[PDB]
């Protein structure tokens, strides 16, 4: 058994066991991953690699994350890019910016991002978004083009807990968002094992192109078992 | 719904509802894929694409396959490298030789192969097989490395009458081999609409590499039902 686990409940402005990417810093008993600003990255990782899965074995683990985020739009209606949770190589790096949330690259499927990305997506991108136009919780894997997403009403300023579990017997990782004032649940079938590499980097991911919006963490926890 | 459905109790010299690949061919009522020679391929396909699974909807097809096979190795212990039972993109064409049974190209995921295939599988590929080295049935999916596989025993020359099922309400591919030990059968979810494409061909393929054995085919029907709601 290899288990790794973590709880943050307030950050603090030396948050060492984060790294920070693009724009992401903690200030105040908050994560920033982008401040309401044009054209902008932030994001922030788990500093230990997980060991998400093993081959020899070909065991995969069982993992859940809570966090809580906050997404403040300056303009309630003109809100852009959202806000990831990523399971991504361990040398993981910022990737394209906007409407890519700096986790992808296109909407084509990318072998070699090998990222799985849990998306809180604010701002329809005309070439790849859900067609009926809402914000949407999304389920990315190596692509910007979910292969599942859920309507989603953004609660501007408003607290959003999220649980996200992935049950390794079922492949099944399941999403889910609430407010203090509605819930949303999202889940498709993810082969991990195909798609991350066994030891990877956990984190969060924000981006703002002409369209712009704070986005910020609470708190965060982590606890992944590969038997 | 959209249905196609197909049954060859018998193969014809001339059976033009097959695409013939490699060194795929009908004689004396059989379906050959590989006569007993090294380093060869053969495949067939059905000619007409299969709507497996559609888009707007989301939903997947229902489909049923049977087929009898047999394997003759004029060696009865060196025996390579096995059949396959595939469903792939309407262009498919034959891919790496040998152990990789003319399917696939690597043991990692390769999400552009868009292939399934279920593999009677002779001969233990040391980069992939499973490591108790028997004989085995696998579902493959994007992979010469099965996602689950079943030990086999082999009955050289004799007819062996499979069973393919894939259940659209639950994603579940079911394979089940029995020789008239005696029967295996073998079980794993497969996200088909995650891997193929919304139309497909399916087909059989065969492989000898270094050790050989002729691969046929005495009989196939098929079935596929995709709801339109
Ligand atoms: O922030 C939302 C969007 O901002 C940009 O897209 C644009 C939305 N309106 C525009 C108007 C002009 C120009 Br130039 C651009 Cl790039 C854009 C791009 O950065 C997109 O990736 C992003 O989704
Ligand atoms: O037909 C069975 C096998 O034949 C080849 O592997 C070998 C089996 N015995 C050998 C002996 C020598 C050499 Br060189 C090779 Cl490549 C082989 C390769 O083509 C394998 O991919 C295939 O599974
Ligand atoms: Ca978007
Ligand atoms: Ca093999
Ligand atoms: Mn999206
Ligand atoms: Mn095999």
């Amino acid at each position: 058994t290899e288990t790794t686990s973590f709880l943050i409940t307030k950050f603090s402005p030396d948050q060492q066991n984060l790294i920070f990417q693009g724009d992401g810093y903690t200030t105040k008993e908050k994560l920033t991953l982008t401040k309401a600003v044009k054209n902008t990255v932030g994001r922030a990782l788990y500093s230990s690699p997980i060991h998400i899965w093993d081959r020899e074995t070909g065991n995969v683990a069982n993992f859940v994350t809570s966090f809580t985020f906050v997404i403040n739009a300056p303009n309630s209606y003109n809100v852009a890019d959202g806000f990831t949770f990523f399971i991504a190589p361990v040398d993981t790096k910022p990737q394209t910016g906007g409407g890519y949330l700096g986790v992808f690259n296109s909407a084509e499927y990318d072998k070699t991002t090998q990222t799985v990305a849990v998306e809180f997506d604010t701002f329809y991108n005309a070439a790849w978004d859900p067609s009926n136009r809402d914000r949407h919780i999304g389920i990315d894997v190596n692509s910007i083009k979910s292969v599942n997403t859920k309507s989603w009403k953004l609660q501007n300023g408003e607290e959003a807990n999220v649980v996200i579990a992935f049950n390794a017997a079922t492949n099944v990782l399941t999403v889910s968002l609430t407010y203090p004032n509605t819930s949303y649940t999202l889940s498709d079938v993810v082969s991990l094992k195909d798609v991350v590499p066994e030891w990877v980097r956990i984190g969060f991911s924000a981006t703002t192109g002409a369209e712009y919006a704070a986005h910020e963490v609470l708190s965060w926890s982590f606890h992944s078992e590969l038997s």
